């Protein structure tokens, strides 16, 4: 997997009697300068692949019909086996930073509990619990909205609760057309304060706000911004509204869209992430993930066949927290199914292990190619619910660009829709009659997840996320980082091809109690049965 010479590149591309084009001969130049670069950095030697990579498109799209272009395709499958080869051979231990996200409200002790088996573990890491000491009052301000929202549409419904098809599908439908109404009430009061007095804060817009519309008490919101405070203070918080450098301008704007006008905290946490990650490097994780398991912990305990590899997983972490405790309140539902013989090979297991770092492997030195991200990956895809960078890594400038590129299309086309219509049904055929008028075989797939945008939240079953800052954007990035582009939104990865990028198995454990818990955000029924509840079910 050695790159082809310039002189083997010769025989691959052959055409007895052939004329040298100019053209070629620059691919073969630049080939060949490209074995002379063995001092370079990981990241020079990737920018002359990518440049080669450009010279023979260049080429191809010159002489079409040329006798060269099965080889010149051939050629350019060997730069991207290239890429591979540079990025396995240029792993180094990244930043030992541990980095964990918690904006809008109040973190729980959950959060607090998971973070700390981690901290307890991982005394060589520096561990960083995001948070923005401007916006804690994120959560209230929606759950506010959406209560108001909620219980008018139920008013409408009132009489016809069982009859003819008032269902799910519609109260979804009418509330979330009272929800955009309501929403963007607030982006306007809360711009135009922003043009006013831009010192302003972000929780004191929001305190005036509820306080005089919602009739919200100033004092109450006052304690509650007090008790966020302190409680992260005392647990590794650190305020984003410190750091300096960090600060991409346009990614800053993107945050703050995410967290202040859609008060999608988990977007915001997605634009928090990467940037933190490019700015600071390290291991990125979500507070609902728990170390890995020690290899050797349960390794003689022989897996009952009837049961899921998947199940096995969660029940070895079952028993941890059923015979050693460390967090309070973890369930043993999947353990307690298993003949008593198992569970007791559980316990001694558990019995001659003195210290948590012998239940758990600390993360240690990771290493990584300053040409990659890793992700997780959950059910054959990749899930950016862990990550690994380098600081300032070419990776995460791969990602970041891909979440501004993306926004700046949504941006574009969702500001003048919002302008123009009356209502949300008005806004969203505007946004969706925009987003046809520009796709395109590349991009069709992206306009249409992000078609659904203003519903992220407020609706089941909407992905636009996912295509914005979440899996997407990584997968867009690694294909831009393997094909040489910088514009993938049309994915042809494969997993195993992707599988190049995956974070390191036994240093993570994924199927967590509040991990599987947050793969119930399938439908919800059930929500506008209990909305119904909550009005005959009360004073
Ligand atoms: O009030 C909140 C809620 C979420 N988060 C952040 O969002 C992360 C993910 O939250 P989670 O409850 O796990 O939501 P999910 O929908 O299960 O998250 C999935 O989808 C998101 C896509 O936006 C990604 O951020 C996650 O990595 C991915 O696991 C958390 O760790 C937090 O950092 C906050 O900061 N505040
Ligand atoms: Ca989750």
């Amino acid at each position: 997997m050695n790159l082809v010479n310039k002189a083997q590149l010769q025989k691959m591309a052959y055409v007895k009697f052939r004329i040298q084009e100019d053209e070629y001969v620059a691919i073969l130049n630049a080939l060949e300068e490209y074995h002379n670069m063995s001092e370079s950095s990981v990241v020079e030697k990737y920018l002359k692949l990518k440049d080669i990579n450009n010279l023979t498109d260049n080429y191809l799209n010159t002489y079409k019909k040329s006798g060269r272009n099965k080889a010149l395709k051939k050629f350019k499958e060997y730069l991207t086996m290239e890429v591979l080869e540079l990025k396995n051979n240029s792993l180094t231990p990244v930043e030992k930073n541990l980095h964990f996200i918690w904006i809008g409200g109040q973190i729980n002790d959950t959060a607090i509990n998971y973070i700390n088996q981690w901290k307890d573990v991982n005394s060589d890491y520096t561990v960083k619990v995001f948070y923005d000491s401007n916006a804690f009052l994120i959560n209230t301000l929606k759950k506010t909205i959406v209560e108001s929202a909620t219980n008018n549409t139920l008013e409408s419904f009132r009489e016809n609760l069982n009859d003819p098809e008032f269902d799910y599908n519609k109260f979804y439908r009418k509330r979330m057309e009272i929800i955009y109404d309501k929403q963007k009430h607030f982006i306007d009061y809360y711009k135009s304060q922003i043009e006013e007095n831009p010192e302003f804060i972000i929780d004191n817009i929001i305190k005036t706000y509820l306080s005089n519309e919602y009739s919200k008490d100033l004092e109450a919101l006052n304690k509650y911004i007090e008790e966020s405070l302190n409680k992260i203070t005392a647990n590794n918080g650190n305020d984003i509204r410190n750091l300096e450098k960090f600060a991409d301008e346009d990614l800053v704007r993107l945050y703050n869209q995410e967290l202040v006008e859609r008060w999608n905290l988990a977007a915001a946490s997605d634009i928090l992430r990467i940037s933190m990650l490019k700015e600071d490097g390290g291991v990125y994780l979500d507070v609902d993930m728990l170390p890995g398991i020690q290899p050797d912990l349960f390794k003689s305990i022989n897996k009952p066949d009837s049961i899921t590899n998947t199940s096995w997983e969660m029940i070895k972490l079952e028993a941890i927290m059923k015979y050693k405790e460390y967090i309070p309140g973890y369930t043993s539902k999947n353990f307690d199914m298993l003949d008593e013989e198992v569970q007791r090979s559980f316990e001694s297991a558990l019995s001659s292990k003195s210290d948590k770092s012998e239940i758990f492997l600390p993360l240690d030195d990771i290493k990584v190619s300053p040409l990659e991200v890793k992700i997780a990956f959950a059910n054959n895809s990749v899930i950016n619910q862990a990550l690994i960078s380098l600081k300032d890594s070419y990776c995460s400038d791969l990602v970041i660009n891909q979440i501004k590129n993306r926004y700046k299309i949504l941006n574009d086309n969702l500001n003048p829709s919002i302008n123009e219509g009356t209502d949300f049904n008005t806004t969203m055929k505007i946004f969706s009659d925009k987003l046809a008028s520009i796709s395109n075989e590349d991009n069709m797939m992206f306009m249409i997840k992000i078609t659904n945008y203003l519903k992220v939240g407020f609706a089941p079953d909407v992905r636009s996320t996912i295509n914005l800052s979440g899996p997407g954007v990584y997968t867009g990035a690694y294909q831009d980082l393997l094909m040489f582009k910088d514009n993938s939104t049309n994915i042809h990865l494969l997993e195993p091809e992707l599988r190049n990028f995956e974070f390191p198995k036994t240093k993570i454990s994924q199927l967590t109690e509040q991990e599987i818990t947050s793969l119930w955000s399938a439908r919800a029924k059930s929500q506008f049965e209990e909305y119904k509840k909550g009005y005959f079910e009360g004073a």
